[PDB]
């Protein structure tokens, strides 16, 4: 009724069922033709969260007992390296496990095939030499800013067609970006509205609060004011605990130590000419009252990252206690106010000395599907920051797969003895990508592979798999093109999560009933 | 229609079932390193009876509902021209069966892959056409004549220990055998009497019959009679009984014709010199008291299998009517006579001048194992007559195969549409016989298997598995061969009988009559 | 009723299948090619732990009824001694159970035998010099330093790929380490960032920590302070009354008090000249301001553990209140520096008088698995120092275990009676552990057996088992070795532990449910 009682060759299986449990949802989303997933959970989790990439939503959540999580987090370090495109790491991987019911079928010693891993190894390095041509992508570019392989990453997206413009704007950020900064302070967030552009570049950061229904609708020359420490006053440390006293009048003065706050706050406030207030946290009621009258406007529990952003941005402050305001407040101004985007309420910081860091607004159709845009977009940013940095480039669409899979079928042959099984079961790993980005396509798998290769063999780098075609094409005319560090570094990282799933095998329970 | 009704998977797994349950028992049995196998078992049984041939045992038991029993049925008839050896034929078609469970991972269309059979089979002619299959068998051959396939048929039975000269014994029978056409004419009898040579090889024909007590023992220049109608002369088919005459008249009719049968066969008779008298059926009593007197020997409802055989030996004859004397019947004439062997008395036949056919006559140390030289006997008859009708033969130890299994691998990679999967698929399975013929010589698969693969890359036919060595080897030294028909049906059956169980449509009842 | 109760002969099978169980978990632990294991358990568990240290998780865990937790208690006591080498210990004592089957056959008094275990001494005896030690381990050495022993320590190790090179790394530390006071001035980290050396050598103390985004980037003629007690001032623990004040308006005062701390901080500070300052708790902000403008470089929250060694290396410091500089303080003059290592901060202390402390710094790619290196270290530290005094080690690879089972043989032999039975029991014991060793390797062990006899029986003692070459070859050009302290305490303290188990024939517990 539950039994489980798993030992040796069937503790393996484990390790197996992990691989083939995350393929089928991953394998939907690689490519053109791509698939949505909603995911919904209780407990800490609200509701229908839905992620396209991969590796947010595996990241997030450690669903059940099984071991998988370890390989999970091991695809984000490949992130930062340079990450996306789109998700095909982890299927990779998954594959690999298929050929162990050949190993015991092998029956002598499983680690001595460890050594593939190892040959697999300078099978990395051999793609790293053959593949494409495209290198440089020169500095701020006119033409070649993009259109290039954002559009590839999002080519695996369904909104593209709007959405292929958007990409082309966030490399526009990414030149503003471009310095010794590295890579900060760049926020985008998507709006409800409908436009054909379905998105706009803001000068400075946009934030989503309001103070209250009260309070005048805009501030001119606005001074920012940032407080650390939220506005409620009453429990410090140490309580100074709950006491008696004995008088009609000693109840009362509590009541008045709180006016002295209300009154620090107006009076130096107006000397400044303070047009907004932020705070990271709640908000004690008693200033409410007094900001609307003043002219002031303030928001309640602004979020910090938002926050941090905006300090660079208007040149900081030092964030303490009430003597927080005048000089140790550094103020930009321009214009802050709530503006009509079409559909909803925002506020708009703008006009920023600083220069060094732009905010991107997105506008679309809306309801989960527009967070879309954030899931394209979250992409957009990352990958156009390498792809000046590294210089180089390989064709995308499987093209690099299948040249690479051909190149290592010759070398199981080469080695000798035991070598050999270990290094052909690698070099068939390559095969199912191509499997993969046709499968999702929704055309035939099995006659899409045999086709593929005799293309690749022929010497024609430049064709692939054209899942729009139903065959085979070429990939420069696309525009699909992959990091070469994408390539490099996930090579390298397939074998050592997969490798500690072979060592893993034996996962304990005690008895029944 | 039957009955028993199943459809995609759950109907698939049933011919699962079936072919791993038979690989495990026949496994052990190949080769020189082969070994003998006990089944207990109640019914017409009461005793443990020990098959080393696969085929035997498996015609003889039915225990079980799932359908195997048909597929067993089938080696029976290669087996009677062709067959044995090894038994490999039902493990080859078994093991194609296990990538079925990888198949569902494919999960599109079983029957697109079952294109790969038609490849298979234009496949492996091109295979059979891409391997060296020895250079030798010139034609009688004064030494390797055996000591080669025979040996390795009988290595894994167990009456190796002194048979394996008996199989030396075997080749002699097929080189005088060989000439335009055909297989017939071989036939062998085991005789309870040990020997340390334990057989004793007659020239002509071995029968167990006699006329009656009298008649003369030893006949010369002997003439042969065959007749295909009986010496029972009074009723056409209708018996009549043995009756009483209804008449004074009548009774003469027939009792004195029934002399004139007597006299018609006695003139007839001395004029050839008839020394012998062989008919397939009845033999009336009148005749056989002439038979004593005249100085010939008949034989009483003689077996038809025998006669035939005979027939090319003595040169054959027309068998009509008594009128089937002389010129219308040929009989050789060398030496007929009934030598008492050693227990059992029995007839021999002598003096082929066609040369074409002889009959063995085995004998032994007297055990009911002694029998068990009958069953690999058999082995032994069918795999050199093929030998001589071919006029083509392998190299042995897995030379072929490991060969072949090397050229295949770059044949996938060269093949589009439905010819890649299929192709290296059928590669990879040859991969695994170089591993079960190192294994049964009892060293360490590992260390065997691309070593192996090494020899016969760099081109060296000759080389191949010797388990004798418990490495690799020149199996041209060894002089094992095995010849082209068992390799041609083998692989052509395996592929098909594989493929009639996935494509099932019904295969109902186990009924026969 | 049911029930499990055991006495006499019954009672000793249940000791005999717990040594029988933990063996084969353990014996994959041995040697150059060990392999790592994984358990994951529930109920008072975080996440799974994978230790291939065998002591470490034997111990936390009593996971079912059979008696085995009390055997594996005792090893501990061991680590302290000398420990880790590699686990071996354990299957030494397990194997001396199979011999209790053939002493029922021997059929006397069961605790007559204990007598073998003297013998057993003097056997020990035999082979703790015979064949004769190690040479050289003069001090501080050449090319006999590593890629030895801590290859061997580690060899039991997956992590052994980077990983050995970080143990040849180990045996430097030590060097500098050896002198006049066992194992405490040494403090090992572990890194975030990722690279193929996975480590550095650092001249000083490691540390990580800054003062905040302001002061002085580099300090040079450093000075260093090192304070008991933090910065933070006001409550104590009886806050000098419990007080009310009536507005925020005279508790003014208290902040003018707060004002002396700040003074008496600056002034005895700048004489002095303080390059840096290190706290080990928590630190007040008003003194953090005037560190800035000072040109003085502070540490909050500095670890008590790190600054121990750092005293010891800057000839330390009396550490109390606020009359802790000048003369009580005694600081380090050479460079103290921050400096980016990977993707974290790091502050290096360096150009240590002393000499006698140093500290090494690991990084690796960024996984718990990552974590195992500090595993590692521990058992790396403590090995060594033990080897160069002990000043004598024997060769390792099963080499000196083989060869200690050549001369033990023949004494069972040459002794007349009673005490010849005992003894040559035990010289069979010395054959599995070379078997042991094979096996975990993937190669045949009976092959490797006879092999490594003929190599030891000649006399060469730098000869051995070498699991990656699959034969016997020359251990000392390896160069791994095994410290004479853990061939000495395991032949004593195994034989205590078998005589126990053979002595006891009643233990009456219960418990199964």
């Amino acid at each position: 009724a539950g039994a489980d009682e798993e030992r040796a060759e069937t503790a393996r299986l484990s390790s197996f069922i992990g691989a083939i449990a995350i393929g089928d949802l991953v394998k939907s989303t690689l490519g053109p033709k791509g698939m949505d997933k909603i995911l919904l959970s209780s407990g800490r989790d609200a509701s229908l969260m839905v992620t396209n990439d991969g590796a947010t939503i595996l990241k997030n959540i450690g669903v059940d007992n099984p071991a998988a999580k370890v390989l999970v987090d091991m695809s984000r370090v490949q992130d930062d390296e340079v990450g996306d495109g789109t998700t095909s790491v982890t299927v990779l991987a998954a594959e690999l496990l298929r050929e162990a019911e050949s190993l015991i079928a092998k029956k002598i010693h499983p680690q001595t095939i460890i050594a593939g891993w190892r040959e697999a190894t300078k099978a990395a390095r051999q793609a790293l030499l053959n593949s494409a041509v495209d290198h440089g992508s020169d500095e701020v570019k006119f033409r070649q800013d993009l259109m290039n392989i954002a559009g590839t990453t999002l080519s695996s997206k369904l909104l593209t067609h709007h959405k292929d413009h958007f990409t082309k704007l966030a490399v526009e950020a990414v030149l503003r970006l471009k310095g010794s900064g590295n890579l900060e302070a760049i926020h985008v967030i998507k709006k409800l509205g409908g436009s054909l552009a379905d998105s706009y570049l803001d000068e400075g950061f946009l934030l989503d609060k309001k103070i209250g229904v009260n309070q005048p609708k805009r501030i001119e020359n606005a001074k920012i004011l940032i407080a650390n420490t939220g506005m409620d006053t009453d429990k410090i440390k140490i309580f100074g605990s709950r006491v008696r006293v004995d008088s009609t009048a000693k109840v009362a003065e509590i009541e008045h130590a709180e006016k002295e706050k209300m009154k620090e706050k107006v009076e130096r406030i107006l000397k400044h000419g303070i047009n907004c207030f932020i705070n990271r946290q709640l908000i004690y009621n008693y200033p409410e009252q007094l900001f609307g009258a003043a002219g002031v406007m303030a928001i309640e529990h602004a979020d910090f990252v938002g926050v941090e952003r905006l300090a660079l941005v208007t040149g900081g402050e030092i964030a303490s206690t009430f003597d927080h305001p005048e000089l140790v407040k550094l103020g930009s101004c321009k214009l802050i106010e709530e503006v009509m985007i079409g559909e909803d309420k925002l506020i708009h910081f703008s006009g920023v000395a600083l220069g060094e860091a732009c905010t991107i607004v997105l506008r679309g159709a809306t309801q989960q599907i527009l967070d879309e845009a954030e899931r394209s977009l979250h992409d957009a940013l990352c990958v156009l920051a390498q792809t000046v940095k590294d210089s180089r480039t390989v064709y995308g669409g499987g093209c690099s797969e299948m040249l690479m899979a051909h190149a290592v079928t010759q070398l199981a042959s080469r080695t000798p003895g035991k070598e050999a099984v270990a290094m052909e079961s690698y070099a068939k790993a390559l095969r199912m990508l191509p499997t993969i980005i046709a499968d999702n396509a929704g055309y035939d798998s099995a006659d899409l592979v045999a086709q593929l290769r005799a293309a690749h063999s022929e010497g024609k780098t430049t064709a692939g798999l054209d899942m729009k075609e139903g065959t085979i094409g070429d990939m420069s005319v696309l525009g699909i093109t992959e990091s070469f560090q994408v390539k490099r570094q996930v090579l390298l990282s397939a074998a050592e999560a997969a490798e500690v799933i072979l060592r893993v095998d034996n996962i304990i329970k005690a008895a029944p009933r």
